[PDB]
C-alpha cells in the first residue's frame, strides 16, 4: 500500500524502471537504528542497479551496485546527512538517463551513474531494515 506500508517493502515496478520515473519515500529513522537499504532490483538475477544504505553508527550513506553477482566500488560523499536517528526524511529518487538523482528535504543529496546500462531490467524495488515508513510512492 501507499500509506503507512510496513518493512520490509516490496514494490512492483510494472513496466520496468522508466527513464524519468521518480521515487517518493518518506519515513522516520528510530533512535535505535544502526541500517537500512532501499535496493532498485532485478527480481530475475537479484541484481541491485541501486543499493541505498543509510548506517546510523558512521553516520554514512553509502551507495553501491550488485551487478554480475558481484559489489562494486562503494560512493559515500555526501553534503547531508537526512538520516540521523529519530529524524523523519523525505526522499525523491529520479531515474536519469545517465544517473539517479537523489535529494532529500528538497536538498540535493547525491548522483549516482548508471552502472546498469539497461535500467529498464530494473522491476523491484525493496526497502528494508530499520526504517518505518509513512509514504512511498512509485
Ligand atoms: C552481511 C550483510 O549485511 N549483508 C547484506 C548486504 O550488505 C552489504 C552492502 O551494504 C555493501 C554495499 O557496499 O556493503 C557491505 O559491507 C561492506 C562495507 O561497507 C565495506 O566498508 C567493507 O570494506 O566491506 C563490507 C563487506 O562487503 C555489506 O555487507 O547488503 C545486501 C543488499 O541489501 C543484503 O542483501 C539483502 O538482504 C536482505 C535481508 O537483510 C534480503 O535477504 C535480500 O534478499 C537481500 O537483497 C545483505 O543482507
Amino acid at each position: 500500500p501507499t500509506f503507512n506500508p510496513p518493512v520490509p517493502y516490496f514494490g512492483r515496478l510494472q513496466g520496468g524502471l522508466t527513464a524519468r520515473r521518480t521515487i517518493i519515500i518518506k519515513g522516520y529513522v528510530p533512535p535505535t537504528g544502526k541500517s537500512f537499504a532501499i535496493n532498485f532490483k532485478v527480481g530475475s538475477s537479484g541484481d541491485i542497479a541501486l543499493h541505498i544504505n543509510p548506517r546510523m553508527g558512521n553516520g554514512t550513506v553509502v551507495r553501491n551496485s550488485l551487478l554480475n553477482g558481484s559489489w562494486g566500488s562503494e560512493e559515500k560523499k555526501i553534503t547531508h546527512n537526512p538520516f540521523g536517528p529519530g529524524q523523519f526524511f523525505d526522499l525523491s529518487i529520479r531515474c536519469g538517463l545517465d544517473r539517479f538523482k537523489v535529494y532529500a528535504n528538497g536538498q540535493h543529496l547525491f548522483d549516482f551513474a548508471h552502472r546498469l546500462s539497461a535500467f529498464q531490467r530494473v522491476d523491484t524495488l525493496e526497502i528494508q531494515g530499520d526504517v518505518t515508513l509513512s509514504y512511498v510512492q512509485i
